[PDB]
């Protein structure tokens, strides 16, 4: 999604 550049995303 929109949580940094780390999964889930």
């Amino acid at each position: 999604x929109a949580a940094x550049l780390l999964l889930p995303x």
